[PDB]
């Protein structure tokens, strides 16, 4: 019957932040889905935008699992104590600005959830943001160094209200958001890398 | 018959900065109260504002208690040596800029007070800022990863003037500040999360 | 017979950065003095100014003391290895940008001197900066978490022109500088906190 | 039998981040090539540009090798656990802003690949950015403190599409990219320092 | 029988980053000379300029020496493993932005060379920048906490074209560069602190 202190202590002794938790020779299945919170500074002339979004990220890591028969079955853990997938947005033109406490939730079964609220600038198509149809800014996110056999990424099944969390005070409104998985091979490299492309159709209010 | 050195040393020997100090299976009660110091940048067109405030924060941690019968009963402690609630402002569009030494005040019975002065940018209703009625900007703050059964937040009904510490050189002025407590279940997640909503009614001086 | 290496090693092992060096039941006496170096960007519309100054800060930590009858008398020491008063500028609207190496000077008797050059933005009265009488910007600095019985702050003065180190290439000039001492009691807390208030009377150069 | 945990621990135990892995008495051969992702800011008046690019960097460190017969032959390693060349862009006017996770790939034979995506501002020729032949911005990269007898740098034959990774949404477009090596002796210092000069020929597009 | 790993190993044992390496009771002789790379943001209205420059800095530290009879006689070392003089630019209005890897070069005889390329903004005389005689910007650099008896700073009057490294794409050009050594006694303190003043004569092109 251990408490949270013991659950945290066993996580640091067994957890290897630098070691991807693959099972045998299977890829670590990572789920990525964005929940837009705000659109702050659009520029149609430069095709750049400033977005704020929650980056819901989940994966399994057995090396963390613990017996919660008679103890807390879930805890908040600092990401520096866990292996976290090395995701990056291909068309982001600034480092992600993590606005929230960098803590993830870890379940006794090893399921991990990490959902930081991020503000980041992207290079995308802003043409038409000032029309009825609007603009569609696509954002691609995938593992930076782990190819398809080590990390697989797919859009979460969840499909909440596109703007269920979006700021009603933004100068913009979300028309629609679609997610689409991809598996690409680049000439630079022999292996294929997976990514999830999120298409944000939005327009200036009026 | 200890001194401040021993008090600090002991705290390092029992404090678990990454372990939420829950008593029994009950939530840690955190009190949040904002004292506005300044309103630096307001943009009605973008509905964005820059505010400086003291975030009076209190909670209890019995793992820090000590016998002060023959020693001081209070000491300043760097927050990095203590567990601190993972609070985040939901509508913040910038990371908080802590303008003061990051030290908390710990009392012998375990009571902790951390009151950092913060400059942060928010996304809120700025409409009417130039009218006599002014604008009403709501700031939502709560635990980012600890649900209602782990952390509960409540407003500090402290009796004092809202503009008691507000700068007299700001281009704006405070008309009224109210603080209400909320509890919300989001579609993203199973448990409920609490937050304190602080409503700042202010306007440009005449 | 000891060298600097011995002295600096001893200082690191005995000095406790998180323990205020109070002696007996009396407060640590801290002296503070500002020597203005520049005025970079003033804004009368927003009552905001950007200043560069040397903050001469001194205090005692007798535990650091050592017999220098047969070894160095003084040594430069990184402030992170020393306890330093948690001073804060109450009306500052940006964090201090320390321009100089963060080293303090420790004399064998335990006297500590720290004089960083700092650029910082403040919210103060800028009205009249374009007039012959100029504006008077007041800066308030004092311990953030240590009350009057743990830390004391007092203004230091030098028999030297207020503009002796001021930039001749600045668009502004110094008319006068005065420093008063205060002991304010805030409704937030029971004890009183001291502060040094420095008044800067400056104006745009003809 | 070895797993990733064994390898990463061994790498971190044998790798010397502050010791250039020169073999015998030859210099470490570092390969550098840039893959342009975007051109964000251009000022023909000041001759300053803001670019985003993948700085592909490869070199060998034999001590990192391990028998991959019964184990993985490739792993991602944080660069803080490895010695990496102290490359610097001579004409850069801002610290490089690394946009991606700072991880390198280490192969069982000791081959290392580090390819960060970087946004950085440079001082180069921007004249003609609105012409048909565009401007040609030269970026010079080489080791900051290791001379030619310690580190050598060569351009990788990027015989691929120059705009393969370039953003289709940039206000600019790439016409051509060439790379050439140089070995320079400055009057400041007795030894020669090698570098790779990347020539970016680009221009503003038309409506 | 020794290699680079051995050399670095010995250095990170005998070397004390916090201890100035004085010989006997004499001061550490430090050579400082700036190689201008670019002039970027000139403002004649505010007497401010953004300059990029290699800050060649040399000095000796015998505690680093080693027998190079059968081993390399030079190695690149992170400055965090070495004592480095605490130089500061008096009229700089921003912290130094070090653009290059922070490595110093150490020779077997204990000679050290540290030459980072720095971008920094200064407050200096910009008047005349648009004339033929041009503006003359004076930059002052010296130890911050080490007085004449601990550190002396002298310029390296080497015949190196003032524009060898200067960017041919700058909007400005270097007419001439001169150096001058000084020794000052600031009202704040008894000792005298040496500095080198580098006068930069430049002008707009054409
Ligand atoms: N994520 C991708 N897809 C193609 C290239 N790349 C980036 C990448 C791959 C491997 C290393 Cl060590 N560094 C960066
Ligand atoms: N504080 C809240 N309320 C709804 C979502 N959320 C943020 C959150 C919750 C759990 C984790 Cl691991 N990360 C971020
Ligand atoms: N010194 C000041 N200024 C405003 C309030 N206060 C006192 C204070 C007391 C305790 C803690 Cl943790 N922080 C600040
Ligand atoms: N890469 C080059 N070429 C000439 C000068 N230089 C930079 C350099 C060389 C040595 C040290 Cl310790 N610091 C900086
Ligand atoms: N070099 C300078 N410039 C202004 C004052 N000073 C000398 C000095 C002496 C002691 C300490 Cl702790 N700091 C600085």
């Amino acid at each position: 019957a251990a408490d949270r202190a013991d659950i945290l202590y066993n996580i640091r002794q067994t957890s290897r932040p630098d070691v991807i938790p693959t099972q045998r020779d299977r890829p670590v299945a990572v789920s990525v889905s964005l929940k837009f919170i705000n659109i702050l500074e659009v520029n149609e002339i430069t095709n750049e935008v400033d977005v704020v979004f929650w980056q819901r990220t989940t994966w399994s890591d057995r090396t963390l699992a613990w017996d919660s028969s008679h103890s807390p079955d879930q805890v908040s853990v600092p990401i520096s104590s866990l292996w976290v997938p090395d995701l990056a947005a291909y068309n982001a033109i600034s480092k992600p600005e993590v606005l929230t406490p960098q803590l993830a939730r870890v379940v006794s079964d090893g399921e991990v959830l990490y959902m930081p609220s991020i503000r980041q600038r992207f290079s995308c198509d802003v043409s038409g943001v000032d029309t009825e149809s609007g603009a569609t800014c696509r954002i691609k996110i995938g593992s930076w160094t782990h190819h398809s056999r080590e990390i697989s990424v797919d859009p979460t099944t969840e499909n909440s209200d596109d703007s269920e969390y979006f700021s009603q005070y933004s100068r913009f409104e979300i028309l629609d958001v679609t997610q689409k998985k991809n598996s690409v091979t680049y000439s630079c490299c022999p292996e294929a890398y997976e990514d999830v492309e999120v298409s944000l159709n939005f327009r200036k209010k009026g």
